[PDB]
């Protein structure tokens, strides 16, 4: 499930022998073009890098800490440089300047699917099956070539572009950054499941389980809990509660799922696959590799690019 079509393969030569080209980043060697998103944890600009040319995304960390934290810092993320696969977004590399860390990396012109979704109103199943097949490859990359597992699968951190691309990003690395970030700075935890909000099981099947949320929420073009009555279906298809509150539901709660009737019921028995509370019942990736959904969105032929663009209006 690792293997690189031919232009993939391509692709990924292509990245790299221009990030050969880049050289040590600095601060005043970049221009800024736009703000790309934001976050309680630092805000992402659409940059240049004057002297290569190269546009890329640069993600800004406010933090103040002694140059030996900062530098161990700098020296966690170089793991970065080996990320390289279809399903990771590209990343040049990362330094500190007057007060801010910098994380620089490939620039997705699609943004993320949490910008997407709010455009769309949903996304289609048959997308989503395109989103799926990426989530899972890139998790399965992350686990084997590097026994990393990515801790924040959610919308806002799945990535697209133009060129009908999908790829993961914003996983866990560096733990010196966590903790110097853990400060002022906490993401939201929504999306986590449920043994990891009761300090259990702490796996790759925890990740499985925000892909499947996130999927329902771009499916039903909502976050799913608490689950939406029969009226708020029936004007959705035609066919607040406190963040403590959210997380208490989650864990003692049945796992949201799809309607029924207006998805496949292969698509609704993936999503109850990846949902099942119990981490040990849950689907793992190699069992979702050849669940029959994706073995399904695999064989579609779908214009993803295409459906991109004129939803968002790029085009
Ligand atoms: N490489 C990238 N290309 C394009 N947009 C990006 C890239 N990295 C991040 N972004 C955008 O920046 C936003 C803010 O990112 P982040 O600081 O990690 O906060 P969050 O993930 O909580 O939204 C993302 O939601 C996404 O829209
Ligand atoms: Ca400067
Ligand atoms: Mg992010
Ligand atoms: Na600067």
């Amino acid at each position: 499930e690792l293997e690189l079509d031919e232009q993939q393969r391509k692709r990924l030569e292509a990245f790299l022998t221009q990030k050969q080209k880049v050289g040590e980043l600095k601060d005043d060697d970049f221009e800024k073009i736009s703000e790309l998103g934001a976050g309680n944890g630092g805000v992402v600009f659409k940059v240049s890098h004057k002297p290569s040319g190269l546009v890329m995304a640069r993600k800004l960390i406010h933090l103040e800490i002694k140059p030996a934290i900062r530098n161990q810092i700098i020296r966690e993320l170089q793991v970065l440089h080996e990320c390289n696969s279809p399903y990771i977004v590209g990343f040049y590399g990362a330094f500190y300047s007057d007060g801010e860390i910098s994380i620089c990396m490939e620039h997705m012109d699609g943004g993320s699917l949490d910008q997407v979704l709010k455009k769309a109103g949903r996304i289609p199943e048959q997308i989503l099956g395109k989103v799926s097949i990426a989530v899972i490859k890139g998790l399965t990359y992350l686990r084997e070539k590097h026994k990393i597992m990515h801790r924040d699968v959610k919308p806002s951190n799945i990535l697209v572009n133009s060129r009908g691309e999908i790829k993961l990003c914003d996983f866990g690395v560096s733990g010196q950054l966590i903790d110097s970030m853990a400060n002022s700075f906490v993401g939201t935890r929504s999306y986590m499941s449920p043994e990891r909000l009761q300090g259990t099981h702490y796996s790759v099947q925890s990740d499985i389980w925000s892909m499947g949320l996130s999927l329902v929420e771009m499916a039903v073009g909502r976050y799913p809990i608490p689950p939406p009555d029969a009226k708020e279906l029936e004007l959705m298809f035609g066919c607040p509660m406190a963040i403590f509150e959210l997380l208490d539901y989650i864990v003692n709660e049945p796992p949201p799922k799809l309607p029924s009737g207006v998805f496949s019921l292969e698509f609704q028995d993936f999503v109850n696959k990846c949902l099942i509370k119990n981490p040990a019942e849950r689907a793992d990736l190699k069992q979702l590799m050849v669940h029959a959904f994706i073995k399904r969105s695999d064989a579609e032929e779908v214009d993803f690019a295409g459906w991109l663009c004129s939803t968002i209006g790029l085009n």
